[PDB]
């Protein structure tokens, strides 16, 4: 249950000092609460003939006592909230780390990002308040320790009898209060049904324009509602009176005290001010358990999210089973990709794709039918359930994770605009290891240098409030620049959604065509010249590679295939 | 300010007994609270050599004391909530009465019905809780009375000095707490801006797919957030420590007590257990004022609605300046109606309508341009600002209000379906003075007797949960039956929106045509035969009667006017 909590505690074993300070503060608060009744006993001592010496300090005694209590409570709350915030931060850091290198089905299947982040935050605050109630529980436990200690110091057997008669009636009162609250809710609903019915039947101006005689009808409806209301009010008063049962319990406790007094042993003891202190502390003890009852309540309230939180933290890990290959030449062949939407049947089955080394080829076919799914598969969102995905004269997994990440690129609607510096957005990977001359060269290559860079700070243009200084076309141009500037060995992008409706379409297309040289990539281009300039093409049908052959024959056919590819039906 | 409150109090002067019981209960609760410290003083008396007699009863003393306190508190809360509910009911009754015979601009101009009803209910609950806090204030005031009484009984001059040193530091603490809360809110917002900014910047899975290096970025953002959080936490701890200022105030009070003790006069007095009781009560007094502070808070919170509530209660009354005329023959002539949408210019200006006695005539023209406004004017939603509206050889106002209400009728979208018995819905006015034979005759005249009455209980068919057993067409037929069954001298309805798309259109139209006989009414009928069978017609243009003449000429023209009237452009 508390595995992740124990993990965080082990981490904050580095904050062992903080934890010890927090415990010291809570214990100091409890000791101050005990000293309250303690010094209270000293008050009566002043009233015993000659006691005048302590009388003056008694004022200063209570003053400095309150001062020390405030100091301890302040320090405890401070360090406690500090520890809580530190735990929130560490939990968030681990949560992000898990979110990094996460699985596709996180966002692909569920609303992982926003919803799960808000759940993480809600659970963070919840577990924080849970640790806080735990600290309050520690305070109450130290308070009970002090009560038992004073009890042992005063009269061991009497305290034993007191504990015997105690707690049981308290739990009985807790159960009685729960039942009373349930009955109050039931009666309140019984009255509130009629209450809402009456409060929802006031329309009908035309009816008044006709007759307007329903005054007695409203009187009668309100009369029945008022009968139910009297019932509920009496129930609420009974709920208030229920605490007198706990009063009767404390009265039986006082009766036990009176019986101890009936034993002459107490008389010879003559507890007196000590007895006053004992009763006072017993009362002080009541606040501790009273607060402590809510501890489990809010504890469950928070665990309701914390369980799923730790589960997602320990959710299915993306097993990075991979070799360490620095770079390859371009000999990539994925064979027999048999997969479809997860938790379903097989639709893109045996989606084999074998490509000659070095050369760049393109594929065309139906716009939909899982084309984006095929792209994600290329992005290794899934794996070829069949065949042999041999890359760089070795398996697909037989490669470094970084190199695959380094070659990772795409030019589609999947654009990640980071609200940061234009230079920051220019270098997606290893920005701190990028030269400024290369940055200026890329800005020249941006195909929107006179427009996109036409903003404050130029090359250092920090994206404003959600890109308040950026437009859609300029944002698209900037994203294209950021992608193109990357010198990846193979920046294969599924660009079937390429359109010329954006600004600087000619310049952007020319820059893309220039960058396409010396870059092995499989993109469904939208330029007619680029389409006619392709090297190798395969006729993909039903969302999978169904046919292939020379691209010249397909280009020169100009029939149904060309019409479907161009006009998109 | 409290005029309506005083009015309700004058009404509940009939509940003077209830009020006296409530005051008695609150005073009993305060007396019990005083007796707490009182008997507490008696406790020490047991510890004074031979006191054994009271020792046994002391248990029973505390027990029966708690019992009496619970009894009094229960009775007070009970009768208090009873009075609150009674006040809610009376206020609601008066509110409905005002809502009855209300002005047009209530619903016509504003969302009076639902919104104002919910406002009335919110204000009702608010003023109820306000009276409740007032009762708590009465409890606190009686408690202060008891404190001052015990103070006078113990030591008048000492109590004077105590009151002198008191209250001032309490108000200072109140102001300090308000300022501390404001500072806490400011610091919490200062931290929470960055908190929300961080909690809203976690997206970007594609960025991770590319580089995934922002771990240190998150660490730094969280570091700044944590700095702000440490600031806010220290502020909250300071807020907690602020109560030690009030502790220091009570410490100065204890210092005053100690100085009184430094006067030997207290020593000769030797308050002892009495001093213990005095300090205890002073503490008990703290809870009273502590609760009382919120009284003004919630008082204003409720008055925020109560002021507008009493205003709408005393809002512009519909001055029923009218004579007492039982019935008329049908000689109605409204002249020079110069009015338009309220708080605006004049559009339907000089909308005169003079009709011969007895005969029934119809008017046609543009569908819109304030036709419904003209209908409402006929419904006396407004008045002819010019001309002489002479009815029954006397002014329009020179007639009984009931007779106008009796003649009030309409067959349009303004249908008031009352979720009640079919017989109840049949007789809109004076249902309890309607014969069952006439009810059966009307049900036969319903034109949907085989369909509308084809439900449970037949003639006693109570409309279910929002008419769960009724359909739209059956509901329209039932409404038509309810309207037609009324034997009003003139049931003039603006039926320009008449359509034949409903079920039993032929039967309903035949019944309407039959009922049209021997009934003076101005309706823009949709039946071609009814249109051709009209007696007198007037050509109304631009939403007002612009032309007139023989209806035969207009019917035989069959030109632009007929096309506009029929096809509705």
């Amino acid at each position: 249950d508390f595995k992740v909590y124990l993990r965080l505690i082990s981490y904050l074993k580095p904050y062992w000092g903080v934890a010890l300070l927090v415990l010291i503060g809570f214990g100091m608060n409890s000791a101050t609460e005990v000293s309250v009744a303690k010094l209270i006993k000293f008050i009566i001592d002043a009233i015993q003939n000659a006691s005048r010496a302590d009388l003056d300090w008694f004022p200063l005694l209570i003053i400095l006592l309150v001062f020390f209590r405030g100091l301890g409570l302040f320090m405890g709350g401070y360090y406690t909230a500090v520890i809580s915030r530190s735990l929130v931060f560490s939990i968030r850091q681990e949560v992000y780390a898990k979110l990094l290198r996460l699985p596709a089905q996180y966002y692909l299947d569920n609303s992982s990002g926003h919803i799960t982040a808000k759940i993480m935050y809600n659970v963070e605050q919840l577990t924080a308040a849970s640790s806080e109630s735990l600290k309050t529980i520690v305070r109450d436990g130290m308070i009970t320790l002090g009560l038992l200690g004073y009890l042992f110091y005063t009269n061991w057997r009497l305290t034993i009898c007191i504990m015997v008669f105690l707690p049981i009636i308290g739990i009985l009162v807790r159960k009685a209060s729960k039942r009373m609250r349930k009955l109050s809710m039931q009666v309140q609903d019984t009255m509130g049904d009629v209450n809402h019915v009456v409060q929802e039947s006031i329309n009908g101006n035309a009816v008044v324009k006709s007759f307007a005689g329903e005054e007695s009808e409203q009187e009668r409806f309100y009369k029945s509602s008022e009968e139910n209301l009297k019932r509920g009010l009496k129930m609420v008063i009974v709920q208030n009176l229920n605490s007198p049962v706990v009063q009767v319990v404390m009265a039986c406790a006082m009766a036990l005290i009176v019986w101890l007094a009936l034993r002459p042993q107490i008389l010879g003891n003559t507890t007196a001010g000590e007895f006053v202190a004992y009763i006072t502390a017993a009362g002080l003890l009541s606040k501790p358990v009273k607060n402590l009852t809510d501890v489990n309540e809010k504890l469950q309230r928070g665990l309701a999210a914390a369980h799923s939180v730790f589960e997602l933290l320990d959710l299915p890990e993306e097993q990075n089973s991979g070799e360490l290959k620095p770079q390859l030449q371009g000999a990539i062949r994925f064979d027999h990709v048999v997969l479809n939407y997860a938790d379903g049947t097989q639709a893109i089955k045996d989606f084999s794709l074998d490509i000659r080394p070095g050369e760049t080829v393109a594929l065309v076919g139906r716009s939909g039918a899982g084309k984006t799914s095929l792209v994600n598969m290329l992005v290794r969102f899934q794996e070829v359930s069949s065949g042999q995905i041999y890359l760089d004269d070795l398996p697909i997994r037989d490669i470094e994770l970084s190199s695959l990440r380094t070659q990772i690129a795409m030019v589609n609607q999947q654009v990640v605009l980071f609200n940061r510096t234009v230079r920051e957005n220019i270098a997606y990977g290893q920005l701190h290891n990028a030269s400024d001359e290369d940055v200026i060269a890329a800005a020249k290559a941006a195909y929107a240098h006179d427009f996109i860079m036409n903003l404050p700070n130029g090359y250092d243009t920090v994206l404003g409030a959600q890109g308040l200084n950026l437009s859609g076309g300029q944002r698209q141009r900037i994203a294209i620049a950021r992608a193109i500037l990357k010198n990846a060995p193979i920046l294969i992008l599924d660009e079937a959604t390429s359109a010329l409706d954006n600004e600087s379409e000619h310049f952007i297309q020319q820059a893309f065509d220039e960058a396409m040289q010396d870059r092995t990539t499989i993109v469904i281009a939208h330029r007619l010249s680029t389409i006619e300039n392709a090297d190798r093409i395969v006729v993909m049908d039903r969302g999978q590679i169904v046919e292939q052959g020379t691209h010249q024959e397909l280009l020169a056919k100009h029939g149904a295939y060309y019409q479907l590819h161009q006009r998109n039906f």
